[PDB]
């Protein structure tokens, strides 16, 4: 499925997103933004061998089984093409879990390369929400 921008943070924040544990919505849309879109099966591969996935870019090397990596931690405890669903409630969990667990957006790769350090808000500007 593909998302517009508006329609994302409206789902997003549907799904609890604005404020958790610290980051406004728009820190989660950004990171969601890869090759011009918005799309649920997108998948991103790195140069360290780790693969970004889904609407939510979780990365394969510590959070979910790529079913091809070795030793793979999985910690949310899915494989990652679980992720390519058209409903985003298993990639929030996930992200939620990332960013709790993690102890803070930094443990998002996605979101530290790409909207750290960034006017995060204009993501959410402009929406009905």
């Amino acid at each position: 499925k593909v998302f517009g921008r508006c329609e994302l943070a409206a789902a997003m924040k549907r799904h609890g997103l604005d404020n958790y544990r610290g980051y406004s919505l728009g820190n989660w849309v950004c990171a969601a933004k890869f090759e011009s879109n918005f799309n649920t099966q997108a998948t991103n591969r790195n140069t360290d061998g780790s693969t970004d996935y889904g609407i939510l870019q979780i990365n394969s090397r510590w959070w979910c089984n790529d079913g091809r990596t070795p030793g793979s931690r999985n910690l949310c405890n899915i494989p990652c093409s679980a992720l390519l669903s058209s409903d985003i409630t298993a990639s929030v969990n996930c992200a939620k879990k990332i960013v709790s667990d993690g102890n803070g957006m930094n443990a998002w790769v996605a979101w530290r390369n790409r909207c750290k350090g960034t006017d995060v808000q204009a993501w959410i500007r402009g929406c009905r929400l």
